[PDB]
């Protein structure tokens, strides 16, 4: 199992970092946050980055200033995310409207977007310092709920790095205002989707990072040997199942924890809400599928158990298909259990978002749980090979033993 690196560094400098507030006045309300953006899951950020190439009729345009003017400008309707997010009784979580402002970085590095490669995939190396930690706006409570980084490069390209938190939208709602962003900075009035919240229609009243690649073939001849009855499986099934049960065994849990899988399902592809979506609804709208096992049984089985446990997971949560939201997307049902790994499918563009440079040369992830968190990117080598990209970040002596696991699995591929 290849382990991919960057060699590349650079040194960065930003600014020190500044609040972003609407440009006019906006509504000052306390706005509720759904029973699925308030889940216990979603109380974390994520981090998604964007790659400009220069415009050579864009001189004489700083591309910090243009975002953040634009920005200013399309949190007018995007006015909640100047917001501060606050804790109510029993659990529920609001936005307050306060507009405090978005968190906002402009910085400068000495690289070149060519430097990162061509075709330019995952890893990113400076990552930490494209997108900066400022100190406690890692909290869910009380503080800035998205964070951009602009960094001009060397050749007049810019990395847009964005951390946000996912209680406030998911990836698809972010790519909706993105999109409005693009707009705005390419001189619209408006967006061209105008946002609304209507989120009540979803209340109910020592360690190590790496990442590493296995090509198709690896994972098509997996598929050749789950038991014949499991071969309708996805990629992403087998690539989960293998995941799950090499982390469990070298976590090597207390044989009877409950050991879980947990991954998202983007619904709006899959279901027919009767009430359907308003027509900018922004807010949380992912189906969580889940899969558990004693540690006895899933180091004890071989990988046709882990893998029929993550396949019928993956039709709990389709299973039902036509009805209202509230009663098609449901949070997860308790307290996250203590053994939890989490997976994400990125495999799939997040196009046409221009901000007068072109669309992204790149559009994707980048970089609290105390379980395996990764998600699955493309990637295609020097030789030509198309597979996929895990990036993992566990403690050394709990990685070394997963890797060895899954390269113990090519082992046995390759020999039978």
């Amino acid at each position: 199992m290849e382990e991919i690196n960057t060699r590349l560094t650079f040194t960065v400098r930003r600014c020190a970092p500044e609040l972003i507030v609407p440009a006019e006045p906006t509504p000052r309300e306390l706005k509720p946050l759904s029973d699925i953006d308030d889940q216990e899951i979603l109380r974390c950020h994520q981090k998604a980055i964007q790659f400009f190439r220069a415009d050579p009729k864009m001189r004489h345009k700083n591309p910090a200033s243009v975002i953040r003017e634009a920005l200013a400008k399309l949190l007018v309707f995007y006015y909640p995310f100047a917001g501060r997010i606050k804790e109510s009784p029993v659990g529920k979580l609001m936005v307050d409207c306060t507009g405090e402002g978005v968190l906002f970085i402009e910085a400068e590095a000495d690289v070149t977007l060519s430097q990162f490669g061509d075709p330019l995939q995952p890893p990113f190396p400076c990552i930490d310092e494209l997108l900066y930690d400022v100190p406690g706006s890692s909290a869910i409570l009380d503080a800035p709920i998205i964070l951009y980084q602009v960094t001009r490069l060397s050749c007049g390209g810019f990395i847009l790095a964005v951390r946000y938190n996912h209680a406030m939208t998911d990836a698809a709602g972010l790519l909706q205002f993105m999109s409005a962003l693009g707009e705005i900075a390419g001189g619209a009035t408006s967006p061209s989707i105008m946002p609304v919240w209507k989120r009540e229609l979803l209340c109910s009243s020592e360690t190590t990072q790496k990442s590493f690649f296995l090509t198709t073939t690896e994972i098509s001849a997996f598929r050749r040997y789950v038991p014949t009855h499991l071969q309708s499986c996805t990629t992403f099934e087998l690539l989960t199942a293998c995941i799950w049960r090499c982390h469990t065994i070298a976590l090597q849990p207390d044989p009877e924890e409950e050991m879980n899988m947990i991954w998202p399902v983007n619904v709006r592809n899959k279901f027919k809400f009767d009430p359907p979506l308003p027509a900018g609804y922004y807010g949380n709208l992912l189906a969580f599928s889940v899969a558990m096992s004693s540690a006895r049984d899933l180091c004890s089985k071989p990988l046709g158990y882990a893998l029929e446990l993550v396949m019928k997971a993956n039709h709990d949560v389709t299973k039902k298909k036509i009805g209202s939201v509230s009663d098609l997307l449901k949070p997860i049902k308790g307290p996250l259990p203590v053994r939890h790994d989490i997976v994400s499918d990125l495999i799939h563009g997040h196009y046409s978002m221009e901000f007068g440079w072109g669309k992204a040369t790149y559009t994707g992830p980048a970089t609290n749980n105390p379980g395996l968190t990764t998600y699955y990117v493309p990637y295609t080598n020097n030789k030509g090979e198309s597979g996929v990209v895990v990036p993992l970040l566990l403690r050394s002596a709990v990685m070394t033993r997963f890797v060895n696991e899954i390269n113990n699995m090519l082992a046995q591929v390759q020999n039978n």
